[PDB]
């Protein structure tokens, strides 16, 4: 019989590979010591043989994927004008506007990559040939209720193509090649969101891995875009959660409490 | 005779490779058109042959360097408790405390990597053998007066070693191998800052590339560290500025106005 505090403690030390039961007869200290030893050996092995962080490693693999397929790598500001949020159609008093991390009077931490990538599409239209293909990977921020699938600080991949080839079939083809490369099974379901209209949601079971959009849409005019486009946004921590079978997305996050899904709190 | 507005416009279109003079007899529109054509061909070439962003590429090269030399790659939160800033000795009413980007009541955008890496050193001490070596690359935030060497949103590399081998000689040796790898000449000068005490500042001419610290220092006790350590922090945008000979650090920043030092504003 373990307390909730004892059960929580063993939960954070448990890893998906473990075949260890908390409802066995073994006392708490005996269970904690064995798990502590396992998590120490896991960090030791990483320290000796790999030393790469899962979230950084995935970013590098995704970067290579899209660069090799003709997409320009973008690194745009994380801190952006609050006015970009308005021009996306996210008015005040809308439920999405209350997820915005505001900074000073006129800036915020970006909740999405779309505004910056939209400016890059319009600007790069003066220089690059058809089609224009870009992508960015970086931090995004949303105030969220507590949940095993949501983080307030997460990492988004967003890619976009503008010009020729911007069909639903091509968008699904890119998504399929991308998730085939990561080795992640998925299905596509139609849904609607209140920024882009109807989207294609990329589902792993009931977990949304991505929302993809087939342009053009009326919002394009507010950004100086008048060509067809296709795009999608993926959550890297959600990709890692599925890939490594984490029960809670905190295991995949920028964190001081977990490293590659291994608890960093290895005290007794 | 060009106006200040005309001169500013040609300045942003000029690249360090260009051998073009603004005080020649050529009219403004003729100068702008030639530079616009050059910057279009530069983006075209990147789009066709490389497609990597300088800031992301440098991050990948630095990551590989430190991983190959036994340092564990860390990805920690960018949004951190305001209380971490206090425990670094940055009290209110101190000049450094007015550079902090505050978020909500109790959080801020990290102005440095030291607090998070200090927690990782203490936690990893329970698991990893001697010496413990870690590093992180990621965004940091400081309110700054306008200047050609400062950004409000920049990218910091910080590495640390804890345990044996934590001498000034070894710290300088790592710095030398690191900047030799990037191909950057530098000198080391003694200076003092009001968080760590005396530091070793890594200078490229008059531009500070890094501040390095030989522990132990009295601040260590506030973080649960009681072993010797050595560490340094580098600005990636400053490394790129020196490497590519940018006159203004805006050329090396996360930006919607420059890509790999090339203006994205290619209108007339
Ligand atoms: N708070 C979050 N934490 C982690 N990943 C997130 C978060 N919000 C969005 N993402 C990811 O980013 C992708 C694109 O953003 P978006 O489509 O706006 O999110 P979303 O539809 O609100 N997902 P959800 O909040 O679960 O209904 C999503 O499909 C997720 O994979
Ligand atoms: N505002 C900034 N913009 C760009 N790089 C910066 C900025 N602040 C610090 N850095 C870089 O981060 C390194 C480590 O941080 P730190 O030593 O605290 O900066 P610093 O001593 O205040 N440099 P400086 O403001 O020029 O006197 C510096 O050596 C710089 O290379
Ligand atoms: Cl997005
Ligand atoms: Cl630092
Ligand atoms: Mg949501
Ligand atoms: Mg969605
Ligand atoms: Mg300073
Ligand atoms: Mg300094």
């Amino acid at each position: 019989a373990l307390t909730k505090s004892q059960t929580d403690r063993l939960e954070v030390l448990l890893n998906p590979k473990d075949e260890i039961s908390l409802n066995s007869g073994k006392p708490f200290r005996e269970l904690e010591s064995e798990l502590l030893s396992r998590r120490k050996k896991d960090l030791q092995q990483i320290y000796a043989e790999e030393r790469e962080n899962y979230l950084g490693k995935l970013e590098r693999e995704i970067t290579r994927f899209f660069v090799d397929r003709g997409f320009l790598e973008i690194k745009s500001p994380i801190l952006i004008p609050l006015e970009y949020i308005e021009r996306m159609g996210i008015d005040n008093d809308t439920e999405l506007s209350k997820q915005i991390f505001r900074v000073d009077k006129n800036f915020c931490l970006r909740p999405m990559l779309a505004p910056n990538l939209a400016n890059y599409l319009r600007k790069l239209d003066r220089a690059l040939p058809d089609p224009i293909k870009i992508f960015e990977i970086g931090p995004c921020y949303r105030k969220e209720s507590d949940g095993k699938e949501h983080l307030e600080e997460f990492t988004m991949l967003a890619f976009a193509q503008m010009g020729s080839g911007c069909t639903r079939e091509n968008l699904e083809s890119i998504i399929t090649d991308f998730l085939n490369h990561l080795g992640i099974d998925f299905k596509i379901v139609g849904d609607s969101c209140m920024v882009f209209g109807d989207t294609l949601d990329v589902m792993h079971g009931d977990l949304e891995l991505s929302s993809a959009v087939v342009g053009p849409i009326p919002l394009d005019r507010e950004w100086g875009i008048d060509k067809p486009w296709i795009g999608a946004g993926f959550g890297l921590e959600r990709l890692l959660k599925v890939k490594h079978d984490f029960k809670n997305i905190k295991r995949a996050a920028r964190s001081e409490s977990y490293y590659n899904g291994i608890s960093t709190n290895l005290h007794h």
